[PDB]
């Protein structure tokens, strides 16, 4: 008992590889008990240590073929009427009992935290002795959006107005240029006043966005917009003041068109990125609700002591407990199956549908469904230590493992911030000179000189207001709008052709993708097994015998038997069934049937439905030929049952998945566009070789664990490629997020389509040739979107800096909002016209592929099974 040791074990692939391990090491003189986990690859042994050495268990343990290497209970609970201190009772028992280190309870909140061994104590026995005692206890982004919404609203409500003033004072207004005092003006009192209530409000997020900005050591478009409107609102003021300190005659033009102008497109661009990065992550929420809410202990043993069965939460269940499962109900913890035989689905690790036979001395998934009868299960792994607990924690680090992506608007504005300020203060000294210096240009290009202030005041005066102009042109309105109206509509145009993306990322990543990979069932080939081929071994009609396998078959619940009736009534008439059939069946060794409704047959004795270990058992041997057929076909790694009729062999049904017929097209695809295929699954190698085989692709990997197939993504990831993931199983989840783009199939389960970023509603291969296509576009769109909200800034950078003066052309004052217009409609333009795209034809596909596709032969297709490479 005292002295156990733990190891750490590698290159373990099936549940099988636990039970042997478990057997063997339990059957060695010495080892008392053994546990172990499949994904955790951490392991527990209790031993005599006067026997046996850590040394030797880890040698045993590397014999047997996998790696083995040696390496070194907080419960919380809320208890109701603990009003009282005395109540130090509580905590003077927890003590008193055995295997209880520490227990706490605070009067405050009425809560407890007890800390013991788990091999000793449980929940359940900290619960029971305070119920004795007396008392009850019992076990423990959108801001974002909302806060630019409200700052695009209040710089809309108070920028429309300053606007509509523009352009009636451009458009045509002496009555506004009225002053009521010389320094100031109406129309300059109601723009300074509406221009404090939007830099007051409006501007409030973008100044805190670039404070937060600062201490990043970064800029960004929010530094960009409050350094620009700052400095505009602060000139226009201070000129204001002097003008009113100087009382001038005419009042001097102010900048209070800028700030409204920029705060309004920049945060309803910054509000419309949000929306579209807007999305759920309910995949948690799923795999939470596939675990067990209840588990009915026994008591005693099976034996012949039962004395009551509890009905118990599975937190609150223990290690060790027996549990029994009905038929149909999910498994509340792993465990190993003691006096019980059933079948049992496992699709949750494997992700194959077909079931897995259970007998005594075997081992359980949480979360498999059970069936055939009822189970006993004494649990041995509870809580957080449950692979499907395990899952979801894989889950959860892929999901805090995606960091955020810079936006290209940031990192275009992280160039420009310097830029701007350079060109402003170049202008500024180079006004400054030239007034300086000369003093003749600036009376002629500036009736200010009219004015008794000094010439140096003067020529102070222009150069700075030319700078700020500069600047003021120079900032971009439209940037904000570039990403996001190209991703929404992107977005749409993925809707219409039946994919969809959630988010913007996918988008923007999917031209990026140089590895794909597949799973094999339910995504490379239909997740349902069809008949494949039929073969005679008197010599009646071949429908006949159809008819009547069916006939035979109807009430099996195998999804062998369910497929082959199904193909049967599709080859024929399928009225209706016989009625008279007796049915009887050997689980796992075949079927028998009584059929005399031969009469049924022909108007639109016995029935033997097997396998090799039948015939051999019933006194029927296996001819040559029909031998052969049968090694031809398991080599392919598809099932082959056998049917007979009166003791004498009758035919043979093989049934197979079938590939989609789009998956070769879509792997060549990809292929031809230097993009690596991969074809990961939890199969076995034989099946994947196969179905690698009829799609052609090169690399193949079988017997894969969820875990490792976040493994192999992030070896892929380790090399700078882009790896998009496709799968549609319970395993296949953490995968996706971990891949850079998720693509989960319409017709997969709930927790791939929320964890996948991409959903296929088509459920056809070619949307992920489609998809990367779609994105290119998206992409090279944006970029021109960009270059609409900067040429026409850019080009009156020069306008504004004089440089075309002596050319007869002036910043007259309309361009600054001429431009606006042309950026904006430019722009939106831009990405309203990706709405033309039309998805290829797959005619195009299968002409680009007329020659180039060509079958790939088996030898020449590497199976690697596992990690690390231990097998073959
Ligand atoms: F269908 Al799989 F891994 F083969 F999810
Ligand atoms: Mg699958």
């Amino acid at each position: 008992a005292p002295e156990k040791c733990f190891l750490q074990i590698t290159g373990m692939t099936c549940i099988s590889c636990v039970s042997n391990i478990e057997r063997n090491l339990k059957k060695k003189d010495g080892i008392v008990s053994v546990l172990v986990a499949l994904m955790s690859g951490k392991a527990e042994v209790k031993f005599y240590p006067d026997r046996i050495e850590p040394l030797e268990i880890a040698q045993l343990v590397e014999d047997l073929g996998f790696g083995a290497s040696v390496m070194e209970g907080n419960v919380e609970l809320i208890i109701t009427g603990m009003t009282c201190a005395s109540c130090h009772n509580i905590e003077s028992r927890l003590m008193r009992t055995p295997g209880i280190l520490q227990a706490s309870v605070a009067l405050a909140t009425c809560k407890a935290q007890v800390k013991f061994d788990p091999e000793i104590v449980g929940p359940r026995d900290i619960i029971r002795i305070i119920e004795g005692i007396g008392f009850q206890a019992s076990l423990a982004h959108k801001e974002e959006i909302k806060q630019w919404r409200n700052s695009f609203l209040f710089s809309l409500l108070f920028g429309i107005p300053v606007i509509i003033l523009m352009i009636y004072m451009l458009a045509a207004t002496m009555v506004l240029d009225r002053n009521i005092v010389p320094g100031l003006s109406i129309i300059n009192l109601v723009f300074f006043i509406l221009c404090t209530f939007v830099q007051t409000l409006g501007g409030r997020y973008f100044y805190v966005q670039a404070y937060k900005s600062l201490k990043h050591k970064a800029t960004n478009m929010d530094v960009l917009i409050v350094l620009a409107t700052t400095i505009a609102y602060i000139y226009s003021v201070v000129i204001l003041t002097v003008a009113m300190v100087e009382k001038a005659d005419k009042s001097p033009e102010t900048f209070f068109d800028t700030p409204p102008m920029l705060f309004m497109f920049i945060a309803l661009g910054r509000w419309l990125e949000h929306i579209a990065k807007s999305k759920t992550s309910e995949a948690l929420a799923k795999l939470i609700s596939l675990q067990a809410t209840e588990a009915a202990v026994v008591t005693f043993g099976a034996n012949q002591i039962i004395l009551r069965e509890e009905q118990v939460a599975v937190e609150l269940v223990q290690r060790g407990d027996i549990v029994k499962v009905v038929p149909g109900g999910k498994f509340p913890v792993d465990g190993k199956v003691i006096e019980g035989t059933s079948m049992a689905d496992e699709s949750l690790i494997t992700g194959e549908p077909m079931p897995v036979r259970k007998k005594p001395g075997s081992m359980v998934i949480a979360g498999s469904i059970n069936a055939h009868g009822t189970v006993l299960v004494e649990a041995t792994h509870v809580g957080s230590e449950t692979t499907l607990a395990q899952i979801v924690k894989l889950v959860e680090e892929a999901q805090m493992s995606k960091a955020p992506i810079q936006q290209l608007a940031d990192k275009i504005s992280g160039y420009f911030v310097p830029f701007i300020i350079i060109i402003s203060v170049v202008t500024l000294v180079t006004w400054i000179i030239i007034g300086f210096v000369n003093f003749d240009i600036i009376i002629k290009y500036f009736p200010s000189y009219s004015k008794n202030i000094s010439k140096t005041e003067v020529i102070i005066r222009v150069a700075f207001q030319t700078s700020i102009t500069v600047l003021s042109i120079a900032c971009p309105c439209a940037l904000g709008l570039a990403t996001p109206t190209a991703v929404m509509v992107g977005t749409g145009v993925a809707a219409q052709n039946g994919i969809l993306i959630k988010g913007g990322e996918p988008l923007e990543m999917a031209h990026k993708i140089k590895a794909v990979m597949f799973d094999k069932t339910g995504t490379i080939t239909h997740g349902v097994p069809k008949v494949m081929r039929v073969l005679l071994l008197v010599k009646m009609p071949l429908k006949r015998m159809l008819a009547v396998v069916g006939t035979a078959e109807a009430s099996s619940e195998h999804p062998l038997g369910m497929a082959v009736t199904k193909y049967c009534k599709e080859e024929l008439g399928t009225e209706l069934l016989g009625y008279c059939t007796d049915f009887q069946a050997v689980p796992g060794c075949g079927i028998s049937c009584k059929v005399n409704n031969i009469e049924s047959v022909l108007v639109q004795h016995t029935v033997l439905i097997g396998n090799r270990e039948w015939m051999r058992r019933n006194g029927l041997h296996i001819s040559t030929d029909v031998d052969e057929a049968m090694s031809s076909h398991e080599m392919k790694g598809q099932t082959a049952v056998l049917v007979a009729i009166d003791g004498e062999l009758c035919g043979m049904i093989a049934i197979a998945d079938t590939v989609k017929q789009e998956a070769a097209l879509a792997v060549h695809t990809l292929k031809s566009m230097g993009i690596d295929v991969v074809l990961i699954t939890g199969d076995n190698r034989k099946t994947a070789k196969a179905i690698a085989t009829q799609v052609g692709i090169k690399k193949v990997f079988a017997e894969v664990l969820p875990s490792h197939k976040v493994a192999k993504v992030q070896a892929l990831q380790s090399d700078n490629k882009r790896v998009a993931m496709v799968g549609d199983g319970v395993n296949d989840s953490p995968a996706l997020a971990r891949a850079d783009v998720g693509i989960a199939i319409g017709t997969g389960t709930d927790v791939a389509i929320e964890a996948a970023d991409i959903v296929l509603i088509r459920n056809d291969l070619l949307d992920v040739v489609a998809s990367i296509h779609l994105s290119k576009r998206t992409v090279r769109r944006i970029r021109l979107n960009f270059v609409f909200a900067l040429i026409y800034n850019l080009l009156g950078i020069p306008i504004a800096a004089g440089v075309f003066m002596p050319a007869g052309l002036v910043l007259q004052p309309w361009m600054g909002s001429a431009a606006m217009a042309a950026s904006s409609v430019s722009v939106v333009l831009s990405s309203l016209q990706l709405k033309c795209y039309r998805k290829p034809d797959s005619d195009r596909y299968e002409a680009r592929a007329q020659g180039h596709m060509k079958p790939l032969t088996p030898s020449q297709i590497s199976v690697h099974i596992g990690m690390d490479d231990r097998w073959r």
